[PDB]
């Protein structure tokens, strides 16, 4: 279902997205640019290149309109802004030809309607493709990045 | 009816408006930040802190798209961007509520469309509040702030 998620643009084009996950505001750091909204970008965030997350806290009304997350992921079927995604064996996976370079940051929802993780693109096959994600393992962050692919 | 011309933006956000009268461009002086319309911001603004006005004179380019003004005023009731306004004893008691900070520079329009005054703030001992006004009468620019003026 449709909601509000801000987006970073660069010089008359688009380069990806940046989300408002509940308690903080955050974005990937592998794509350059500044958020469109001036009161969500002019502040000073904190950056870590080893996990590629740029994060800080939210203003007050932008806190009043937020999202809601979860700290686990069970095996089953999910949906995202392009379609459906199967998660099993530690693998979110989608068909081929369902994205373009520059969609890194669209959130992924569970069945109940809460955000489970974020996306970093990056997987290929001559059939249904995999994902590369950054997720929350019981109040602490971890990464998932299958080999063979670059930062799509 | 109404006009919607020549606002001001600063630091991504806005800081109100500024209106042009038959020959010159006025702006309330106490607010920071400069105008966005690059054809106007090329000028040199006369800054009188004692009367709180910014007083550049316009070039002849958009001088054909100017406004209409006057300096004669009977008692009665006028209209502006946030509703109606009443003129008694000089002071402008508005049907109220819609005022805010930040949006000083809203000019005051009469029934016959001619510009009669601009605004500089509010002051409110209950309903139908009496705002502050920059105005003029027969070559004399006056600043009329009634009492305890909320500095917009």
């Amino acid at each position: 279902e449709h909601d509000c998620i801000f987006e970073v643009k660069h010089e008359g084009k688009v380069t990806g997205y940046a989300c408002l996950v509940g308690d903080k505001v955050m974005k990937p750091a592998h794509v350059p640019g500044v958020i469109d909204n001036i009161d969500l970008a002019r502040l000073s965030y904190k950056k870590s290149s080893k996990y590629d997350l740029e994060c800080a806290q939210i203003p007050v009304a932008m806190k009043s309109d937020a999202s809601k997350y979860t700290h686990e992921k069970p095996e089953g079927h999910y949906n995202w802004h392009y379609g459906a995604v199967q998660y099993t064996g530690g693998r979110f996976t989608v068909p081929t030809g369902v994205g373009k370079p520059g969609d890194s940051g669209r959130p992924i929802f569970d069945n109940k309607g809460r955000v489970v993780a974020i996306v970093l693109g990056g997987a290929n096959e001559g059939a249904r493709t995999a994902l590369s994600v950054v997720t929350w393992n019981k109040d602490m962050v971890t990464k998932i990045t299958p080999e063979g692919t670059e930062e799509w």
